[PDB]
């Protein structure tokens, strides 16, 4: 199996500020076409996961530009440039093409008052 | 988008007994080869989702036979024939081939003392 290592496990930030979170895979996710088979999901409290990004950096429809996914091969990043109250959630990265498909353990993002 | 309707939302059962939970998709998931593009994930408390079944009824490696997925087209079922303490989790079904990929809202399974 492909192990996805996420960090940090949790962070606390005030609104409007930048955060970065890391996801490393134990195997390369990069394919022939320059394509990285890596998704990011957001799971708000009491809700199912929702696909935010696939292909390492393509945002889904409706996902704001304050989310950016980057990186390639094994080392990926999700940055939120200005965190807002509705971004409170657990973020997971996933190996989404090589079975069994595997999530990392998540980064919990909490808002500071 | 494909909407996945799960029911029931929660249930409480004693160990060793049978439970069934339903997942309906608003569009047919059945493809040309007899193939249904439907996965079930299990999410234990504080953990990421883990893929249990894909193709509507193929169990992943290591998943015990007391899990069975069935159904076709729009109407799917996950049955656990003898629920054990480690099956405590939220179960999600997912449209896993038609983007954006979509989870249902989950069935929370809780053990009765």
């Amino acid at each position: 199996d492909i192990v996805m290592t996420q960090s940090p496990s949790s962070l606390s930030v005030s609104a409007g500020e930048r955060v970065t979170m890391s996801c490393k895979s134990s195997q390369s996710l990069l394919y022939k076409d320059g394509k990285n088979f890596l998704a990011w999901y957001q799971q708000k409290p009491g809700q199912p996961p929702k696909l935010l990004i696939y292909g390492a950096s393509t945002r889904e429809s409706g996902v704001p530009d304050r989310f950016t996914g980057s990186g390639s091969g094994t080392d990926f990043t999700l940055t939120i440039s200005s965190v807002q109250a509705e971004d409170l959630a657990v973020y997971y990265c996933q190996n989404d093409h090589s079975y069994p498909l595997t999530f990392g353990a998540g980064t919990k993002l909490e808002l500071k008052r």
